[PDB]
């Protein structure tokens, strides 16, 4: 038989990094709670329901793919904090490229939520040179307006602040006819788009994912309805859902309030991988279980924003 070995684990970090990065993460999730009140509640109602068991599964932000201004924007943080860069997605019809990061290794972590095991990062960006003139030129306008502001991504995410200049409403009705992706960002830039809640790692009856779905059904809240609540890996082993993402008003440039979208919560389930099929179900770890994303999948949870999926 050909020599065979384990994969090698990440480098984990050194003590002061690995602790700088949390508080980190956790300014990001800060400001995402303080603009996405569905988000924040859902949040408190698992862990009164299920106890103190929260976990990551990933962090997902959006880019303009434009002048340095893309997925290489954040990537670099977090690949400065031991983060490998994994598989790269496609989304042609939304004109979308996207990368995900796997986290150094963490095995002493102490705590729950950005305290916990850290989070997978999912980082997309918009392919500008495919939209039409127009909206390619507008965007063009607020990237200049920004200057190096593409340099500081993560001061511009953990402060809750846009690099460029804030948006004149023609201009977001204009993106918003073409991509909605595109609208999103302009007036969001570099904040958290969704965290997303392991279910697996709960403890109660909702770590299975249909009965979370009703769980957050049952307390009021609309899950995205697009490809069906359950989107559901083609292996069956990555299966995910996501809430209609908040609405919040905003003051545009040219004095106009009008509504946008913030930001979602997603809750997913990897099931074990069948070579570990007979695994005693007390010895599942993360590991044993699908990694990684889906297109398809993907491609429909970003409907979450969607002006179709909020005006239901
Ligand atoms: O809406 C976004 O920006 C990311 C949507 C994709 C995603 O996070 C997933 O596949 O779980
Ligand atoms: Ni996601």
């Amino acid at each position: 038989a050909a020599a065979s070995a384990p994969p090698a684990p990440a480098d984990a970090l050194p003590k002061g990094a690995d602790s700088f990065f949390r508080t980190v993460i956790s300014n990001m999730e800060k400001v995402y709670l303080s603009r996405n009140p569905t988000a924040k509640t859902i949040l408190e109602l698992v862990r009164s329901y299920d106890g103190d068991h929260i976990c990551y599964d990933h962090f997902a932000f959006r880019t303009f793919g434009v002048d340095g201004y893309g997925i290489k924007s954040l990537a670099e943080f977090f690949t400065d904090f031991g983060y490998v860069p994994r598989e790269e997605l496609r989304f042609p019809a939304k004109k979308l490229r996207a990368l995900w990061f796997s986290p150094p290794t963490n095995d002493g972590y102490t705590g729950t939520g950005v305290y916990g095991p850290l989070p997978r990062i999912f980082i997309s960006e918009l392919l500008v040179d495919e939209l039409s003139p127009q909206s390619q030129d507008i965007i063009q306008k607020y990237i200049r307006t920004s200057g190096k502001g593409n340099k500081h991504a993560t001061l511009a995410s953990t402060s809750g602040e846009l690099t460029w200049e804030k948006p004149i409403y023609s201009d977001f009705q204009v993106l918003s006819r073409e991509s909605e992706y595109a609208a999103w960002t302009l007036v969001n830039g570099y904040a958290l788009n969704h965290t997303t809640i392991s279910t697996h790692r709960l403890i109660s009856d909702i770590r299975s994912i249909n009965k979370f779905n009703k769980f957050v059904e049952d307390n009021g809240f609309k899950l995205n309805s697009e490809g069906g609540i359950l989107k559901v890996s083609p292996d069956g082993l990555l299966q995910q859902s996501s809430t209609v993402a908040d609405s919040a008003l905003f003051t545009f440039a040219d004095g106009i309030t009008e509504s946008i979208p913030r930001s979602y919560i997603e809750f997913a389930e990897r099931l074990v991988l069948p070579q570990f099929k007979d695994l005693p179900n007390d010895e599942v770890n993360e590991h044993h279980r699908r990694d990684g994303f889906e297109v398809g999948n993907a491609d429909k949870i970003f409907e979450s924003t969607s002006n179709d999926q909020l005006t239901r």
